[PDB]
């Protein structure tokens, strides 16, 4: 095994990749990492968190300063052939003296029956009720107490659900070709609101990375076809804002050419079935993409105050090719546009569409159904008006959109979202702003939604992993854990704003989430919730420590990972958008270094909860111990405990 002096025999923490861990005092000492006779030593220096290079011993062996007292985790990686090596630091509460516990199991594992921690892969025989178990290098002190016959993951249930919820165009850049659709540009700046080139391909490269994590459901953002151009972006038009996160919709019938083809789209479902992964498409009814120049010049819609010469001399041959001159912003282009011009406008959407205080429009209301939310042009779900297609689809060839008698808008739209699930075998949606459209809406794209998918399923039997109904989980903005009208007009279960917050206030002591765990399991007993750490419109969460994983994985209910959690994806350049960091690029790079054993990490306590549906769905003890913090779960015949040793420290 691998060893240095002064440390801990190392214990291996993910294929090829080995750990130990201690609480160093300030100072200096060498540096070797020993395997049998094979002496190795860093061959470039020594920091911390940089995969060091190393070379077999010779000489006087390298100095390691310790500037700081902490718990420190010496990592060796052997997956390149020539061992590479890494250092970190770690810097009312149960304490933990760092040695093994001795657990009352009487009441939940049969005596003489055998108990694995699943982190560990340790097994221990029940003698007396009693268990003893050393928590392993990098399980922060968590036993993950299951019974040893446990072998794989137990049957997908929404209510035990493990949802990765991606930015598809801040994920993998399959292929580069398709990132610079429709004249789209980059910045040059720092990229804050630009297609940065993700899309499905690349996407689908990492259903064994996701599979890995214990994920059962991809939530992936709108691949439906967006507004071509740009608008100002945040406050002070800082940067270009693009439809980068799907949320921008033009044209609900077509893929984005961003995200690729229709047969990319087919790989990435059946793939992601083939692993037990369940599909959700990210979807909006409530609004369109604001008018853009790309797509006002490409459609033939609105107006310019730019008449004569003064129009190709001042936005150009391709207008979205505008970019703002000195003591302008990329909001500056607005100026140019007339938003009053009736007849201009009414060839975009047309009036039987959209309310926006533009030209001849409907005007928006003063409540949340009926409002323009942030100027976003509001479909008329609501409308009994037969419309026939949207105006400027006239000026749209490429559509697969078609007129269908006697339809309204909202028929239209949960027809276009229908298909998708009918073609492809969609297993569900999270729903945006959902309380800005009327719950009759969300029942009729279930309805349709449901009988689309039976269909598919009905058709596809091979293809098909159950006969479960289509799932639709919606975004309520603060919605908490409360069976909601919500839940009586086509959703499944809400996202929960609530959970963020209290896993803050445990941040610093996994014990403090103790109430909120029994009070999500005991309610949601009759109901589901999908909570979250991180999220497009909230912020990262990355002050759990090492932490995170246990923090939302054995969270009752479903539980969403915003892509990144699980590698600590740094909050990105943001400009005068507060929310644009939350977007920012995965971090591939850290994923294969410095961020490695936290992805290791994620992938053992997510595959502990695929393992046990008492974990999403069981009712809650919380045990009474003289040390440490533990509970068990119980749903029908799966039961597990956790243990947590508490603060090393
Ligand atoms: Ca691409
Ligand atoms: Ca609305």
């Amino acid at each position: 095994a691998w060893t240095t002096t002064d440390f801990p025999a190392f214990t291996e923490e993910g294929t090829g990749r080995f750990i130990s861990q201690k609480v160093v005092e300030k100072g200096t000492r060498p540096l070797q990492l020993n395997f049998d006779q094979q002496c190795w030593q860093p061959s470039g220096g020594i920091k911390l968190n940089q995969m060091l290079s190393m070379e077999p011993c010779r000489g006087t062996p390298p100095q390691w300063r310790i500037f700081r007292q902490g718990l420190y985790t010496l990592e060796v990686d052997t997956r390149s052939g020539t061992p590479t090596m890494m250092i970190s630091l770690e810097e009312q509460c149960p304490k933990w003296d760092g040695k093994p516990l001795t657990i009352d199991v009487s009441k939940t594992f049969a005596e003489g029956s055998k108990v694995r921690d699943f982190y560990s892969g340790n097994v221990a025989t029940v003698s007396g009720g009693k268990i003893t178990l050393q928590p392993a290098f990098g399980s922060n002190g968590l036993l993950l107490l299951e019974r040893a016959e446990t072998a794989a993951p137990a049957p997908f249930d929404w209510h035990n659900a493990t949802v990765y919820f991606v930015l598809t165009d801040r994920f993998v850049n399959g292929n580069p070709a398709n990132d610079n659709s429709y004249g789209r540009h980059k910045d040059g700046m720092q990229e804050i609101g630009t297609f940065h080139g993700g899309d499905l391909q690349g996407l689908t490269s990492k259903l064994d990375y996701l599979q890995q994590m214990g994920v059962n459901a991809l939530w992936i953002s709108s691949p439906l076809e967006q507004i071509h151009g740009w608008v100002g972006g945040g406050t002070k038009g800082d940067f270009p804002h693009y439809a980068y996160h799907g949320y921008y919709t033009q044209d609900w019938s077509k893929l984005d050419a961003n995200m690729g083809t229709e047969a990319d789209l087919r790989r990435l479902v059946d793939e992601a079935h083939k692993r037990g992964i369940r599909i959700l498409f990210d979807v909006v009814m409530n609004h369109a993409g604001y008018a853009t120049l790309a797509d006002m010049q490409e459609f033939q819609f609105g107006s310019l105050y730019l008449q004569g010469d003064e129009l190709k001399k001042t936005l150009g041959e391709r207008w979205t090719d505008w970019k703002p001159g000195a003591g302008q912003t990329w909001h500056s282009f607005n100026d140019y546009i007339n938003f009053s011009d009736k007849a201009g406008w009414e060839k975009w959407w047309g009036k039987k569409w959209i309310r926006i205080d533009i030209g001849d429009y409907d005007n928006p209301g003063y409540d949340d159904l009926t409002m323009s939310l942030a100027f976003l042009p509001d479909l008329k779900t609501e409308s009994k008006e037969i419309s026939g297609l949207p105006n400027f689809y006239s000026h749209k060839p490429d559509t697969a959109a078609k007129a269908i008698p006697g339809y309204t808008p909202r028929d239209y739209l949960t027809h276009w979202l229908s298909q998708w699930v009918r073609d492809y075998g969609i297993d569900g949606f999270r729903v945006d702003t959902a309380k800005h459209v009327e719950m009759d809406a969300w029942q009729q794209l279930k309805t349709q939604a449901t009988a689309a998918l039976a269909e598919w399923k009905k058709a596809n039997p091979d293809k098909a992993l159950d006969a479960a109904p289509f799932w639709m989980t919606g975004e309520a903005w603060g919605h908490g854990v409360m069976q909601s009208d919500y839940y009586r007009h086509g959703f499944d279960a809400m996202i929960n704003f609530d959970y963020q917050d209290q896993a803050a206030k445990a941040a610093t002591c996994m014990a403090n989430i103790d109430l909120t765990w029994q009070q999500m399991a005991d309610k949601l007993q009759s109901f589901n919730v999908l909570s979250y750490l991180s999220s497009h419109d909230t912020r990262l969460f990355r002050e759990g420590g090492a932490t995170a994983a246990e923090l939302l994985l054995l969270a009752p209910g479903a539980v969403q990972i915003f892509y990144g959690d699980e590698s600590s994806r740094p909050f990105g350049p943001t400009g005068s958008d507060p929310l644009q960091g939350t977007r920012s690029e995965m971090n591939w790079q850290d994923v294969n270094g410095k961020a490695a054993r936290s992805v290791t990490h994620w992938q053992k306590i997510g595959q502990f909860r695929a393992r046990h549906p008492a974990i999403g769905m069981g009712k809650q003890t919380t045990l009474s111990m003289s040390r440490g913090y533990g509970f068990v779960r119980e749903s029908g015949e799966d039961k597990v405990m956790v243990i947590w040793a508490g603060q090393q420290q």
